[PDB]
């Protein structure tokens, strides 16, 4: 085929009705990134906040060993039982 | 140019005419593909992090349960535990 500016114009219009649909998912998709980013970082701090109490408790068992103590030895076993 | 005789073109004519516009198109289809893989990603990420969370707070609340049991023991190494549970920062 042989085609028309006519048929070209409509052939761009096209073009640029899909670029316009392409910039808003790129902008919703950036929007959501940015969000899921913060969340990530806000997760990250309550893990290390929450990590650092489970250290220190675990170091207070430690030097508390010698009182022979079953609270601390449940405690203990709390701090290393897995998943 | 008239009505019965309009400007016709090859569809190679028409690909050079549109290239550049097809090509503006390619960066931005290429980001969509790029920003929903690391959207994937991130979501995957949160989830496990979530998952460490109520991990990590679920020994919390059960050492701190045990600590309240214990009370009237007036044990200050439990106090100091609870000292570790309830402060801030």
């Amino acid at each position: 085929t042989r085609i028309t500016r006519l048929q070209e114009k409509e052939d761009l219009q096209e073009l640029n009705d899909r670029l316009a649909v392409y910039i808003d998912r790129v902008r919703s998709l950036e929007t959501e990134n940015a969000g899921l980013r913060l969340r990530i970082t806000e997760s990250e701090e309550v893990v290390d906040f929450y990590f650092g109490k489970l250290r220190n408790i675990e170091l207070i068992c430690q030097e508390n060993e010698g009182e022979n103590d079953p609270v601390l030895q449940r405690i203990v076993d709390i701090l290393y039982a897995t998943d």
